[PDB]
């Protein structure tokens, strides 16, 4: 059942077709509200902590860690979507090419408070973009392509200073009944990928079902958060 998905694919293109075509129902125009809840502490006595967004689409959490005085970078394949969080957050920005990764930009706010690298993540190490005191991943680890979580799983553990925390959201349902994205990544799959490198605690476990998945064919989708940390 956790093999059941373990040869679905969404190419580069496919992404960038979506944000063309306005197929972005992943995007929550509030923000998350598990990662507001635990905000605080995610960031409880630090200031100036690196930040970074796997798969960030244009997600508004990033303002959020901005305001507060911390560095945020992230990676996402979509020009559309990049240009778009930095209309909706209302910030203006600089973009440059990236010599490392052909045909790539990089995006920048005025002030350099948000980066946001316009390339595949697989690609993203090359751009020499250093390490981490904070991951937010959502609708990243589980929008990866199943064959992909091996290579994904190690970049996102080459970014990670020898402390850290990373915030990752999951999502449980059927996977016999939906064709990911959002693939099913369960308990065990996180622990495989992260386990031997990461202490592990759930923090959340909520429904998230909404009739809009009736259709999907599914009777139950609950959201998971978990914190990883050294171990
Ligand atoms: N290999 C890859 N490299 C970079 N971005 C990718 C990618 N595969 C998918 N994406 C982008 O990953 C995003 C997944 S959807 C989730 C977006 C955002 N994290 C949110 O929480 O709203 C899309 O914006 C898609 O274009």
């Amino acid at each position: 059942d956790a093999e059941v998905q373990k040869n679905q694919v969404l190419t580069l293109e496919d992404w960038k077709e979506k944000w063309v075509t306005r197929h972005i129902s992943f995007h929550q125009e509030q923000g998350h509200q598990l990662l507001k809840k635990h905000l605080d502490t995610f960031l409880k006595g630090q200031s100036g902590l690196r930040v970074f967004f796997p798969l960030c689409g244009k997600a508004i959490e990033m303002k959020w860690f901005a305001d507060r005085g911390h560095t945020v970078v992230g990676v996402e394949i979509s020009e559309i979507g990049i240009r778009e969080f930095f209309a909706e957050q209302n910030l203006s920005y600089t973009e440059e090419p990236l010599a490392e990764i052909a045909g790539a930009k990089v995006f920048k706010s005025s002030s350099g408070s948000i980066s946001l690298y316009c390339c595949s993540i697989f690609d993203l190490p090359r751009a020499n973009i250093g390490k981490f005191d904070r991951i937010w991943d959502r609708g990243a680890l589980v929008a990866i392509n199943p064959g992909d979580h091996d290579r994904y799983a190690d970049i996102i553990l080459s970014l990670l200073r020898k402390e850290f925390q990373y915030l990752v959201a999951v999502l449980s349902y059927d996977p016999t009944k939906h064709a990911g994205p959002p693939f099913y990544v369960p308990s065990a799959e996180l622990k495989r990928l992260f386990g031997t490198k990461c202490s592990m605690q759930c923090l959340e476990e909520v429904d998230a079902l909404e009739e809009r998945h009736k259709a999907w064919g599914l009777d139950y989708l609950f959201e998971k958060l978990y914190l990883l940390t050294e171990k």
